[PDB]
């Protein structure tokens, strides 16, 4: 089912003529629908591109139209299939955690980083179960984030990933990564709840692999008024042994995330006030 846009719940019989171009960000393209008036995120693939970049882009693509029942993960309006180009229509967010470190100029407050947490998990539970896809990219870029406070996961291309949330079993692995992404949302807590990325001073992408495996796991400091049941989530998503590492099903579990489930923060508030500071 191609050339059909489904926003919400109506179906528009409609083409690439149909979307206005707003400009490149982030090739994906802030595009607007002439016909209703939305602004959606558009994905433009080239026949003519390469073909181990255009191999990710259909495979993300495949696993992002069967998560249509996921509210955690970025979901995809519809697509438009010419004889140059293929047109992803994905739905429009604010901008990505890797960039609010940036805007932030400083560490992000643990509420939000506890709506984000019980939001990415659920994500990668759900890629595990129902469909049986590991991520094996997890990091600040891939989080999304939009003025109404919603939290999802953003195309995974290779579900090697960056080898600087690397896991210690993905870099040494004893003959297997089942839990290998739960380190690397481990690294990716700290980087935000901090500001710094924890494996600091590192030029080259094979110090960090040392530093990941000679050194204990970066945890959160003490000083700066965490939770104890934001600690020990970091600990236990850092264990240095992967056999030791807690599963999916034991992290929906933990305090942390039966935390942030029932309590409810202002996402979106606090969004559009960080947003607001631009430069
Ligand atoms: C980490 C890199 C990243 O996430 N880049 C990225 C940037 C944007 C982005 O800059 N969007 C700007 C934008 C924001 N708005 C809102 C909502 C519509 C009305 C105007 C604003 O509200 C006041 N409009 N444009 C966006 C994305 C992004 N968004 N959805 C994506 C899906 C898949 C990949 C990237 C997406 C990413």
């Amino acid at each position: 089912q191609t050339g059909y846009l489904t926003i919400g719940g109506q179906r528009y019989q409609a083409e690439i003529n149909d979307l206005e171009n707003l400009g490149e960000m982030g090739q994906v393209w802030k595009m607007r629908f002439r016909k209703t008036g939305h602004v959606i995120a558009v994905k433009q693939m080239r026949r003519s591109g390469n073909k181990e970049e255009n191999k990710r882009i259909l495979m993300d693509l495949d696993v992002v139209l069967k998560s249509h029942d996921c509210p955690y993960i970025v979901q995809c309006f519809g697509t438009f299939i010419t004889n140059t180009d293929v047109f992803i229509a994905m739905e429009l967010m604010g901008t990505c955690a890797e960039k609010l470190k940036k805007r932030m100029q400083g560490p992000i407050p643990e509420r939000i980083l506890g709506k984000m947490t019980v939001a990415i998990v659920k994500a990668l539970y759900y890629l595990k179960e129902k469909h049986g896809v590991i991520h094996r990219d997890v990091k600040p870029s891939n989080i999304l984030l939009d003025e109404r406070g919603q939290i999802k996961l953003c195309d995974f291309g290779i579900s090697a990933g960056c080898a600087a949330y690397m896991a210690p079993e993905r870099i040494d692995p004893p003959d297997y990564d089942i839990r290998a992404d739960v380190w690397s949302l481990g690294i990716s807590l700290v980087e935000l709840a901090t500001g710094q990325f924890p494996y600091k001073n590192c030029k080259t992408d094979f110090e960090v692999l040392t530093k990941v495996l000679q050194e204990e796991p970066p945890l959160l400091p003490g000083h700066m008024g965490f939770s104890g049941d934001f600690q020990s989530f970091v600990k236990d998503c850092l264990t240095k042994d992967h056999r030791k590492r807690p599963k999916y099903n034991k992290l929906l579990e933990h305090s942390f995330i039966k935390r942030y489930e029932t309590l409810e923060v202002d996402v979106a508030s606090w969004f559009k006030d960080v947003m607001a500071k631009t430069e």
